[PDB]
């Protein structure tokens, strides 16, 4: 909502040590604990080249967007009631503001 351009160097070094665990953020990574998050944008949720999604993420179809990817990420819990993340959730926005222009520029 209050969305602020980040860099490449920074929005890494977070998703590197919190998302990487169990996602991909490029193709070469087999699927681990998550799916792989590489070219995401644009698409809706439950796409992963290779890999199952719950019956609550798939009935979702929520579009992958700038502002939208914040939206699941503060509580995944709560926009999809038994998904397998678990991660917790970035509640503070700032935070993801710099996370989605890393990733926006990896898919474009
Ligand atoms: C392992 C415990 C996880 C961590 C850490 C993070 N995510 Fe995750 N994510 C995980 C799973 C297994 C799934 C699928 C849920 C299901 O029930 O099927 C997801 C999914 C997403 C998605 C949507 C993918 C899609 O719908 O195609 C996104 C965009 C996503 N995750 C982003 C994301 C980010 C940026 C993380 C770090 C803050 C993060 N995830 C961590 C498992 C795990
Ligand atoms: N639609 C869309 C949103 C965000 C991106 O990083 C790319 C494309």
């Amino acid at each position: 909502t209050e969305f602020k351009a980040g860099s490449a160097k920074k929005g890494a070094t977070l998703f590197k040590t919190r998302c990487l665990q169990c996602h991909t953020v490029e193709k070469g990574g087999p699927h681990k604990v998550g799916p792989n998050l590489h070219g995401i944008f644009g698409r809706h949720s439950g796409q992963a080249e290779g890999y199952s999604y719950t019956d609550a993420n798939i009935k979702k179809n929520v579009l992958w967007d700038e502002n939208n990817m914040s939206e699941y990420l503060t509580n995944p819990k709560k926009y999809i009631p038994g998904t397998k993340m678990a991660f917790g959730g970035l509640k503070k926005e700032k935070d993801r503001n710099d996370l989605i222009t890393y990733l926006k520029k990896a898919t474009e």
